[PDB]
């Protein structure tokens, strides 16, 4: 379903990475549920680099989708893509936010995480808090726990590290910035390993809990490999706006135009693409919504 070919030709490429909650029931659909997480992936195999862009799901945005869907051109926070539309609405949601065609897609559910986590042999973390980074509070489910302190944690632990939201000052710039870091961390260890053979092990311990855009055909681990030297360094970003509560007593985060512009081109650089002088966007801008640009409105 890639109508892309950057892989093929060794070319730098955008990857909508995504950690969907698909629930506990995977009848009816298997890959529908919630974006859980939303980051916007750059590798570039020229300038050696990778960047990381995580996607503020409260982000206030007039939902793109396939006409046949009930949610399109509604204005939701970004995190409604997914769930009324999933993997499509969710990339063609982003593609619009940020003005610019996102190569490939992937999506892990959370048990793909958590054997992610696992079939590195864990990862280790450090919870800067005195308390214990939990989410038993609001999902007794999740009973596991990250005790204060450096650890080597597992894959249910790992899952905890990065939706903890409600003890944490920054709330959902927080949690992101440990989800980043269990991402970081989990590739760091994959490629540790340096074996194709270890990779491929691996891919397939995720195999059934994760869904992407890419062929993944044989033949494919030359054109891959030629990516791994640019994932030894990646620099990592958070698209934020300012806070803004509704008529409705919902919260919401409002992008402003000097930015969310300076973010696509930063992005645009990365995958050697022109950068616009003015801005484009689904978003509802942050000087728009206040009438603070003396137009008609």
């Amino acid at each position: 379903k890639s109508k892309s070919h950057a892989i093929e030709e060794t070319k730098p490429f955008s990857i909508l990475l995504m950690g969907v909650d698909t629930g506990s029931e995977h009848r009816k659909s298997k890959w529908s549920g919630n974006s859980d997480s939303m980051i916007l992936v750059t590798i570039n195999p020229k300038t050696n680099k990778t960047t990381m862009t995580s996607l503020e799901r409260d982000v206030l945005i007039k939902l793109s989708g396939p006409k046949n869907n009930g949610q399109t051109g509604v204005e939701a926070k970004l995190n409604a893509a997914y769930a009324s539309g999933g993997a499509e609405m969710a990339l063609m949601t982003v593609q619009d936010l940020l003005d610019i065609n996102v190569d490939y897609f992937m999506q892990i559910n959370m048990q793909g995480l958590v054997d992610l986590v696992n079939a590195v042999g864990g990862i280790t973390v450090t919870n800067k808090f005195d308390f214990p980074i939990s989410i038993a509070a609001n999902e007794p489910e999740y009973k596991a726990v990250v005790e204060p302190g450096t650890h080597k944690i597992n894959g249910e632990q790992a899952l905890v590290y990065s939706r903890m939201r409600y003890d944490d000052p920054e709330g959902d710039y927080g949690r992101q910035k440990r989800q980043r870091e269990v991402i970081q961390k989990v590739l760091k260890k994959i490629l540790a390993l340096n074996s194709i053979s270890s990779y491929k092990k691996i891919l397939s311990a995720v195999s059934n809990n994760m869904q992407t855009n890419i062929e993944i055909s044989s033949k494919t681990i030359p054109n891959l490999l030629a990516y791994k030297d640019s994932l030894e360094h990646i620099k990592s970003y958070q698209l934020k706006g300012e806070d803004a509560t509704l008529s409705d007593g919902g919260s919401y985060q409002i992008l402003t135009k000097k930015h969310l512009l300076a973010v696509q081109n930063r992005i645009k650089k990365e995958l050697d693409k022109k950068r616009s002088k003015t801005l484009k966007t689904s978003a509802i801008l942050y000087e728009d919504y206040y009438g603070l640009e003396h137009h008609h409105h």
